[PDB]
């Protein structure tokens, strides 16, 4: 049967699903690890023990335990990111969408969801891989991994809670794909891992980590890179936060043994209820439990690795959205509201700057403020709001990605850069937020092809182009069709640094994406903070 | 006789001079101080002893001893600034242009020449006051003062060479005007002192100094302010430079007494030949012997004085030229040449930055470079050349003047600001230098009214407007005619900060002259250098 597959872990039974008036096979909720529960909480994952009989893979699995956004109850804009399944620590599963008839050896794409390492689900409607699998004829896989304290609590030196276990979950899933995707018609030697935000950072982390490199062929990074200021912490800061977490739950802190034991006795929601209390600074775009530079998963500092070419050399495709910062300002900066234009005063502007660059001394804050202020019109509410939006996006997403791309490109085999600036016609978020963090995802997964979702004809066209770029890149290492007559997406080189815009207008090639600001965030500010 | 005047110092005989087909009286070379020679070198000036008989004031006096620019022998562009009379330490004289018939009590204007405190002459063709005196019907006076070591060698604590004696020369001349201008038809209660560059800084210094304030009514500052980074030094740096000067001439350095005695035995040219060797840094727009914050002429620091309103409160008219820095780059920065377009490489750009801000540490140099670099086109030779031109002008002239104007305006009785951006059609300097430091002077003194000098009709018109603005301001404290139909030069206020352009086009009012850069030079950079 087309829905029956015998893998190395056992047999699996999928289900037939309708898609754009046709059908494809879906294998949902396939386990790739032993349930990380009880004494296994915080530990590295262990391979799923093979099973007898047939595993029923017709329904989505549970979502990993996580903080749930209740800022706007009932609002689709925010609830579309919340878990849509029961939460459980027993959540290490993967999903596979296979074309019909089942291929023999076709290109594979593995999606790694984002969510700031503190949230995320492989089961969201926006991640439904059936459209992409069907349209581009690829085997689409979406994995899952532990988030929050569950996946990143880090007490370096201890083997009970070493940290980075969430990244190891991802790796274990990639290992399963490498070992079993051939039975689903996928080519294990042609897998492209791709992800957004924390997922994009994760992809970059696997490119860097010696232990992950051999498990995939190519990579795509959307709005995220390994070197993002929020993507990782030192073992010292990791340790400090783990201890403070224990302190919030009145745990014995005399030893790692007692802290870890005390934390493993807590219900999941108990850890989640105090998760945010361990941040060192009053900040925005900063998350509690994230990857840690441990000297194991990451041999040395990310910067030294990028400088010496200590990473997988292959082709990469990556980019960012025009307004990455608006989401974080709406949720935590004074002056911003979902239902107002959020025109910002000078007061709130400087308050926002302090929140956006928490690690900066006064001189640093002044440098940022000057860099983003138009002194011929400093009380312009719209300029202050947009200036703040740019600061958050440049510092947290764009400039770090540009640093990565430039460092990677010196040793890589091919780079393709994009700048997504189309605001969906059916967005429910206010206009001031612009092209929001994460909203290019729906175009990548082809939601605009479904009439009932209410996108325009140009947005369907844009979605098909993007899906085809992504899949052709996954297949060949070049998003462009060899003999196409269509406009060509140029290769990003150290010299020209070309990139293209991604919207419904005719392709436009540019150069040096936000260089002016990035030189500020990547060269000057760091120098200033280190000297003062 | 119209050419005979009996002053408190004695009688003077002037001469009749032709001007634009008419005539006026001229009293040239009137002594206002005892010749500061011999044991008087470096000392404060003493009043000129009254004389019997008639002083022949029909010819220009000698020019004070000074360094002479020989960079372009024969070239009018540079030689028009060199002394046009015999040089001599016996040079403290003043000149007066009086309308005919002689007025009874008319507005007086006293010109104070610039020249970086190391050069300058009251006798240059561009300072011929006959045009302004004649056209606007004002009594025009031009004074002189000691420059270089002769006027600013400073060994604080010593009374033999206290410093600031060049400023005291100016003051003594202003004292003579106050005491005697009534005999020439001038109103001693309506005198406006005005000057360019070091002369403008001087004007600002008299506004600040308690001992000078009562000697004039209003002031005009052209391309210069008291707080300019090159206009003054501490008593410590002054002392240090005086000692190094002595060291260049192999003087006994055991005591001030011996140093001063050794210096007074040197011929003038001996001091001038080594004057430039005492600068602390490899620099541009920095001069050896300048005014010193002595606690006497200047009660406290200039900044504390400006902050507490410790200065003469009256009306002021001031402004700058579009390209103040080009002159200094041509003469001392790598890559610039008089006969080439001077397109600058990245190499020479950063070399120029180091030369322009000598006091800056590496972080400071980086801050400047980033502030003036277009990273989307960093190898653009024209952008680098112009960027450097802007740096020199903003740091040395414009931003310091904007700081002064904003601080002064809080306590003053009326401010009028201008931005001179017309490049004379007959300029001999290359095009890349633009609207050069000092080239608004010829329009202020009305040279464009003389056909033989080859200016256009619009430049004659511009000159008349400017002369009329200057003279009407001198007379009333407002450059505008009460019931004129002409376009009005708005008052600069703390709130609106309005200013006008000065060119051959219809008047255009603007606001916040180069605020973006000035906030960098007046608030940020100083904070950076103090913290690091």
């Amino acid at each position: 049967s087309e829905l029956l597959v015998n893998t190395k872990s056992g047999k699996v039974m999928g289900t037939r699903v309708p898609v754009l008036s046709s059908h494809i096979s879906a294998f949902l909720g396939i386990p790739f690890a032993e349930p990380p529960v009880g004494n296994m909480r915080f530990r590295r994952p262990e391979p799923k023990k093979p099973w007898s009989g047939v595993w029923n893979a017709s329904t989505y699995p549970n979502n990993c335990q996580q903080y749930v956004d209740e800022q706007f109850p009932g609002f689709s804009g925010s609830e579309m990111w919340n878990p849509n399944r029961e939460m459980s620590e027993d959540c290490l599963y993967l999903n596979i969408w296979v074309p019909s008839p089942r291929p023999k050896s076709t290109t594979v794409m593995v999606w790694i969801y984002g969510g700031g390492f503190y949230s995320g689900s492989s089961t969201l409607d926006v991640y439904n891989g059936k459209y992409l699998a069907y349209t581009e004829e690829v085997v689409l896989v979406s994995l899952s991994y532990r988030v929050g304290a569950f996946g990143f609590l880090a007490l370096h030196g201890s083997q009970e809670a070493p940290g980075n276990v969430g990244l190891l979950d991802q790796r274990m899933a990639l290992q399963w794909v490498h070992d079993n995707i051939q039975f689903f018609g996928g080519d294990p030697k042609t897998v492209t891992i791709f992800g957004e935000s924390a997922g994009g950072a994760s992809v970059g982390m696997h490119i860097l980590s010696p232990g992950s490199r051999d498990l995939f062929r190519r990579a795509i990074l959307q709005s995220g890179s390994p070197n993002c200021p929020w993507a990782s912490v030192s073992v010292a800061e990791g340790r400090r936060r783990a201890v403070e977490l224990g302190r919030n739950l009145n745990c014995n802190l005399n030893s790692d043994e007692e802290l870890i034991h005390c934390l493993r006795e807590k219900k999941p929601q108990e850890l989640i209820d105090v998760e945010w209390n361990v941040l060192p600074f009053d900040s925005i775009f900063r998350f509690s439990f994230v990857p840690v530079i441990d000297g194991e998963f990451f041999p040395t500092s990310l910067e030294s690795m990028l400088n010496s070419g200590n990473f997988k050399k292959t082709q990469i495709l990556l980019g960012v959205n025009k307004d990455e910062g608006s989401f974080f300002l709406l949720y935590g900066a004074p002056g911003f509201s979902k239902d107002s234009e959020s025109k910002i005063s000078r007061e709130d502007f400087m308050s926002g700057v302090k929140l956006s660059v928490p690690h900066a001394n006064d001189l640093g804050l002044d440098a940022v403020t000057l860099q983003y202020t138009d002194w011929m019109d400093d009380n312009n509410g719209i300029k202050n709001r947009d200036g703040l939006d740019d600061i958050v996006g440049d510092h947290n997403v764009i400039c770090p990605l540009m640093h990565f791309v430039n460092k990677y490109t010196k040793f890589g085999n091919g780079t393709y850069l994009y700048f997504f600036n189309h605001r969906a016609s059916n967005l429910v978020w206010p206009e001031w937020m612009g092209v929001i963090h994460g909203y290019e995802i729906e175009f990548v997964f082809g939601l605009p092809l479904v009439k009932e979702l209410n996108y325009t004809a140009e947005e369907e066209a844009l979605s098909r182009r993007i899906m085809h770029y992504w899949a052709t890149f996954a297949k060949t290492g070049n998003p462009n069709e060899p003999h196409s007559q269509e406009s060509k997406w140029p290769l990003f080189t150290t010299k020209e640094q070309k990139f293209i815009d991604l919207n419904t207008e005719p392709m436009k090639v540019h150069q040096r994406l936000r260089v002016q600001m990035c030189v500020f965030w990547n060269q000057f500010l760091p120098k200033l903070l280190n000297a003062t």
